[PDB]
């Protein structure tokens, strides 16, 4: 027996906050949490104790340590097939990455429907307000391989696959309402443009590199998703603090065989919140797997993350009543025009046991739609049918890929196929073709119906001749990029351009930063004269006269499209780090860890060593990381409690803890004789808005500090930081 | 609904005699013939009456004859994901075949002791009489595809997958008791000269051509079990009468670690039987499935195939008592020398479900061995056990072939491997290494021990230098040729020098033949002087002064080794042709089937026609086959009754099908006026031995019938054959 | 040296009838014949006549008899390198077959068109009377596996891969001018229908079965091919004696971007030509190889397959 | 065998030997050599045994190993001169 007699190895089943104990497989942290797709995959599940060793065939191993050899000092005999299974069997681990969103976190969950949606839609999960449909959500990067790193600024994927009485539906988006091209046919191109340069494989979950500025210098298509990248909702907080949206234009199919167009809409239930970029960057060094850690403890936490699904929903005859064509992915629709309506709402309440087995293999796809539902001419959505079953065959090893357990619907599934690699199925039906007599024809085809019956496509109106040709509806590039950029508040807008002139910057060839320089002045002058200062540019007096576009049918800025321009903040799940010293005076600490309590915010006990510390009144203090194991990028605010502050007056990782924090704009909390740390952040005695300071941490001090979390950052230092040396 | 009224359609989940209803899958036929293993199958096993047919997803399908397309006579489109994973799923239903044994029919069933075997070894399936083992076995032909034919000349393997408690065991044998090379590194130059010859993929399932002859002409240590091939061993009546060898030795270890080495046999409870070579080539193209059909049938009829597991034991001590090296493949141990204990019998008794899934996507291997059980150094078995293992990563898709559902085990199994293509099984266990205190180590290893323990190599003695090099006690060739030959009858002799001539005559460059029959010298003259004959060589008088080798420790002949020098024939599940009139004597019918049913021996009524004929008494009578439908090859006799013989007497394929049956040595027996048809045949009035002839079926009529069927062929008639036209 | 003194063990480098010389490899038993299809090839064609045995990574092997093993009777080691490479590539040397026309025979050639016919098509292979097409040509059964037997009574495929100058054009057909469905969705069906049945997997490279005949009484499109399979165009004498044809409507499109419907045909010069039943049946038994080696023969004798 | 998708991942070409390479392997996935020897096995005949064995040397030699001794049990067991 190797575990420790105190039994300290092993977590609790129950609730923790992020660090109390060891993270653990899902059905082990949380055995009562359930739904019908967690129950199905116990015929798959393994357990381990009380077992014996063994070779896959079922054969207990003695000795577990040493390969067979003719003495202890010989050669090693290939009879040794205990080995050689050992090594065949890790030597054959790793399969294909997925060719785009390598990098992605899963959980399960369930959805619920608000009310019944059988107006619009015959499809089953959302045809009564009591059907509940488990769910397998995977949250994605886009350019970087599966072993990259989280907080690079990229689009975010977030697909969830519904596991429906009537089959699997993926709900297969990204968390922006466009994306970069209008046709399938470019995506190779623009996917290859982005990726890591062809001759040496640089760089990394980037965009800031030649090819990519160079592709979208010369496909202004392109600019809208760039100016979405480009601002901070490329580097979200969490994938909790981020929106979700289908992209494309979809339709929706009644039992009377009405079509409504619609596109899908997730709403975050813990508000928008993204980091700034110096600290996004660096927590790719500090923290590669922030996000996926995150997501995790939030889980194991109970901090179930939350999402609204909502529809923007056009009738038929409203297709061609807006500036922009419905069918075109690069196009967005404000909602100040069609407004998101609540559908229901998704939880995601249980990790899973194997990462492997259960997100790296897990196949979503969007053609895998349900009756109720159809797709639509956007001819990117189009050509993403045929990819999504295509690539399956090398990734997943061939055609039975719905076998593995995490992609098997929970609805029956009968048919005529047959054969292919790792076969589970055993088929007993007598016939495998139709029509046949042999078995009367089973399975059989069920007509379209209002419920329970078979797909039928909507039978829309096609005239034309075969064109390789695109739409002349979908010829402009300006308007939206305009709309977005002037819904932003100005310190987005800052950002903004700090993103193109960061990005800019490591462009090698000067010539593709000036082409997108003037890109840019087809969308707004400011933004683009802002760019070029920080690129040593001038724009030329007939770029300054350069029109601007048109208005999208009378907006001049939706601020749904901003992050903070609506407040919609929560300190739910949010951490704050905690300073701690040798003799912490315990009344400060004991009204801090109260009031974060009654939010739901967690605290991270920093100091100089691991162990422990003793507070005045003789209160021992467990030390969650050192200053330097747990940077102030993975908080969202800073506390120092009074004490013995001459014990890190003078450390330097506890100043740089403060100024770090400040720069990156986040709520720091100073208590007694900590207000001595205001000269390292160059604060006067006045104090300044951002900094809570007080006697001790008794009275309004708590509630100040969480005000200033629900507001995320201080938005008002930004004038301050540039002089800051952190 | 399609299927009949009358319910025609459906098998009856009875027993039923071959041809009497259509055949079924497995668990349809006979769905209360269970053992673990078809259990635990049930989990997989897939159903199909009274379900939807849907896709993959589980979206159930309107319309499964139509692509989806703009107007109904206009092009298909992308967006139609119905077609396009059946299409898919089609488009990839094939795997990579066997590189050998690629032909094969398989079946279910279990293994039991006759005696507990504690004495001699701990394997726990072979510790208590009532200890059932559920059992799979595929038998194959080696040379040829997946789509050759059954009863070419060839090798048969017959592999044996135990279903253990304490783990799976494989005993992968074939049906001579030597192979044809001595040492593992020669398997690819062997195999490459029998397979097609690589520039024109010539010949299939056949050793008669250039390449395989050089290679014999140039490798004396094949000679042993190329006299097998060219014997009646080569072409099986049936895998049902046909013997198993695991061919080399291995060691049993019981529970005070004392090793016996072990040679395992197979015995025919059907006893052994072969046809003849103008029949089975001729039955490769009137049905290329004969053997596979004919184990099917036999299930279904309730004639499951048995056989008897026995042991030649060796002490330790006697390892070098005999002229040949124990360890050496190409030598048998005579049975006169070392007799075959009992151990136990293996009852087939059910079929599977689907073919691919079950059969071809078994995976066995002798190196999947058990405690009680352990290796040689058998140079050729030492290079096996590298081989099963590596070759399923490209036929089954990767290294989590065992989770396959017919590869399963039916015990536990439990260990640190992880990921791989296609796996299935979801590991919970916080650990995925050892040793590990944060699942206090387990799954934990095991010590051996007399039951239930870890594996242990028995730990052999090994002294030498690092050497690539044969052993000198395997060079010795011709010793083991010549117990063989001499051993088997003057018909079996016959068969033994046609099979030579008629293979070398297909050698294109005459030098080759040459050299085999100089090989064959230093073997028999009296052998080497028939096939030389055959071939138009004369041997020189060097060649005639060739001393024979030596006898095999005194034994100069083994009747164990002869298909039929001592009787072990049975009749039960053999079928007779019964040709059929339109006015048939329905006395000689009636007494003809009685006889048959009451020994097992199956019949078919065959006509010019299908449909029904009357008899004489008004009985309709059911026709089975047509004569050229069902010819003579597929039976065992001919049985001719009286009536309207005047009907058939100027048939053509009537009076073949009594040639065919007389050349190929088969009982026939006339009653009544069926006795004009001896002219054909070139009977003497007075008759001949193999000719059942009276003036009704009554009477010893059926007995001696019965009786030459018994012993299988009328060898006595072989003389008279060369002067008949058939 | 293992070869016979007289050097009977190798054919001769000339035409010769069938049965008279071993066969041989296409270049070294018409080293003469070329074209620029066979030409580029010769960058992968491996010699081997005067070279040393070598593993795939170029080292020398002294002794290809045995394995490394501790002495002569003592167990193999793993450490012998040039062992498990030699079994490893052997282990894995099978590809999945084709799943329909798995069993098939192949050739080169060349073809080269009577007049230009710019007339009706741009296409540039059909442009220039004196312009050769390097091609290579594989005809097939359907069913059965790549292991199955040649005379079966099948459809029969006839594939003509066309290298030419402005792209490969393939011309996948068969030998007869109709197929059994009319609609793509149902190939699996009728596939599944005419191949070996899923529980036993009975019967190879036959129709003559519940399950095909099960879907065609259930699907009367199937009938005019059936009835094509049914005589003796399903049983031909060789490879040679066949027509060939696309099946299916295609367009012609000139430089005028004047569309001309056309349907392909292949036009035997040795005539049609068919076994009768009993016949081709009981040669699935006596030679399950007839066609491949007619085929194989015929070019060897100098007496070429040609289709117009 | 998985990684690059069989064995003939020598072919891939920045694996490739610079110096010859022949012997009696065939077939595989991808495979690019065309082998135009009669024979795939040895020893043959109707290639006169091409491509052929050579003995050990002081240059251009065939690989032998070095025959050292063993001795010794078969046995799964760490030497105690390791611990
Ligand atoms: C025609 C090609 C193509 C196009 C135009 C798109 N995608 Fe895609 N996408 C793929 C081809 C693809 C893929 C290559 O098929 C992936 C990679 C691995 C996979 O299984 O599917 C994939 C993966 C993938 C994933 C990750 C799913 C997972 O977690 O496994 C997401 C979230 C998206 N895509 C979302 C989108 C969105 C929102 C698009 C624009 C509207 C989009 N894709 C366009
Ligand atoms: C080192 C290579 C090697 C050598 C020397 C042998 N075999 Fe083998 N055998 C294989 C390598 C192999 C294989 C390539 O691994 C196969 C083909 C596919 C497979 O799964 O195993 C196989 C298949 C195979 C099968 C078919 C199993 C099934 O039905 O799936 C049988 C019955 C045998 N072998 C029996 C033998 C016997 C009785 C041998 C001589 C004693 C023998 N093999 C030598
Ligand atoms: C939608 C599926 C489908 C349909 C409707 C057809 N085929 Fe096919 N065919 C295939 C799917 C396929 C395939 C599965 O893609 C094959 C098997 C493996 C391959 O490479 O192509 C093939 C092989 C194949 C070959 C073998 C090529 C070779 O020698 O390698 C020929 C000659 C044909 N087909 C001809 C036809 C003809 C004349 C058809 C009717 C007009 C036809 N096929 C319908």
């Amino acid at each position: 027996s190797l575990a420790p007699e105190d039994g300290s190895h092993r977590p609790a089943a129950e609730p923790t906050p992020p660090g109390a104990q060891p993270t653990a497989p899902g059905s082990l942290k949380a055995p009562d949490t359930r739904n019908e797709k967690l129950n199905s995959l116990e015929d798959v599940r393994k357990g381990s104790e009380n077992y014996a060793l063994t070779t896959n065939q079922g054969v207990r191993i003695a000795d577990d340590q040493n390969s067979l050899r003719a003495g202890n000092r010989g050669p090693t005999l290939l009879e040794d097939f205990i080995l050689r299974e050992k090594i065949t069997h890790f030597d054959h681990e790793r399969i294909p990455e997925r060719i785009v969103h390598a990098r992605g976190s899963a959980a399960h969950g369930y959805f619920q429907p608000y009310k019944s949606l059988s107006d619009i839609t015959k499809a089953d999960f959302l045809s009564d307000p009591n059907k509940i449909t488990p769910v397998f959500v995977r949250f994605s990067t886009v350019q970087g391989g599966a072993g990259s790193a989280d907080t690079v600024r990229d689009i975010r994927g977030f697909a969830t696959k519904f596991y429906t009485e009537e089959g699997i539906f993926d709900l297969v988006g990204n968390n922006t309402p466009i994306f970069f091209i209008q046709d399938a046919h470019k995506f190779p191109d623009f996917v290859h443009a982005v990726k890591p340069e062809p001759h040496w494989a640089i760089p990394q979950g980037q965009s800031a590199h030649d090819t990519f500025w160079d592709y979208v210098s010369l496909q202004p298509e392109t600019l809208h998703n760039v100016m979405w990248a480009m601002s901070d909702r490329g580097i979200p907080r969490s994938y909790r603090t981020m929106e979700g949206f289908g992209i494309h234009t979809f339709r929706l199919i009644n039992a009377e065989g009405k079509a409504t167009f619609v596109r899908f809409h997730w709403k975050p239930l813990a508000g928008k919140a993204s980091l700034v970029w110096d600290e996004a960057q660096k927590l790719t060094g500090r923290d590669p797997d922030f996000h996926r850690r995150e997501l995790w403890e939030a889980i194991e936490a109970g901090d179930f993350p939350e999402y609204e699904l909502g529809f923007q929903l056009i009738p038929e005859e409203d297709e061609f009543k807006f500036d922009f064509d419905l069918l075109d992915p690069t196009k967005l629709i404000p909602e100040e025009l069609v407004p998101v309506q609540r559908v229901g709402k998704m939880v995601l309440n249980r990790n899973p046991d194997n990462f492997f087995a259960e997100n790296e293999q897990a196949a979503f796809h969007p053609g895998h739609i349900v009756p109720g539902l159809d797709f639509t001419n956007d001819p990117l959505l189009q050509g993403r049918l045929f990819s999504y079953t295509d690539t399956q065959i090398s990734r997943l090893g061939g055609p039975n890929f719905h076998e593995i357990p995490i992609n098997r619907p929970t609805c029956p599934y009968h048919n005529f196929q047959r054969d292919g690699m790792h076969r589970m199925g055993i088929d007993t039906n007598p016939a495998n073709y139709e029509p046949n007599s042999i078995n009367d024809n089973w399975p059989r085809e069920t007509p379209p119906g209002p419920k329970r019956g078979g797909f039928e496509s909507y039978q829309e109106r096609v005239e034309g001749n075969k064109v390789r040709e695109r739409s002349p509806s979908f010829g402009e590039y300006y308007s939206h990029p305009r709309l977005f950029w002037l819904s932003q508040t100005p310190f987005e807008q800052r950002h903004i351009v700090d993103g193109f002139s960061f990005e800019l910057s490591k462009v090698v060839r000067p010539y593709i930063r000036e082409r997108v320089v003037d890109q840019l002045a087809h969308i707004d002058l400011t933004l683009a004269q802002a760019v070029a200062k920080n690129l040593g540019i001038e724009l030329t007096d007939d770029q300054l006269n350069i029109t601007p576009p048109p208005d999208v049918n009378g907006l001049k800025k939706d601020p749904s499209l901003s992050l903070y321009a609506i407040p919609d903040g929560d300190v739910k799940g949010r951490v704050v780090a905690i300073l701690l010293n040798d003799e912490v005076r315990s009344a400060d600490l004991l009204a801090i860890l109260k009031a974060l309590k009654a939010k739901g915010v967690h605290a991270k006990l920093l100091y100089s060593r691991m162990g422990e510390v003793t507070a005045d009144d003789g209160t021992v203090l467990p030390i969650a990381a050192t200053f330097a194991g747990a940077p102030s990028l993975t908080v969202d605010a800073v506390i120092v409690p009074c004490g013995n502050i001459a014990d890190i007056a003078d450390n330097g990782d506890a100043n740089y803890y403060l100024m770090e924090a400040y720069k990156h704009l986040k709520p720091i909390a100073l208590a007694g004789d900590a207000r001595k740390f205001k000269a390292t952040i160059k604060i006067a005695d006045q104090g300044e808005e951002g900094i809570v300071e007080a006697d001790s941490a008794d009275g309004s001090f708590m509630d100040e500090l969480l005000t200033l979390m629900a507001a995320h950052r201080v938005w008002s230092r930004i004038p301050k930081i540039d002089k800051i040396p952190a």
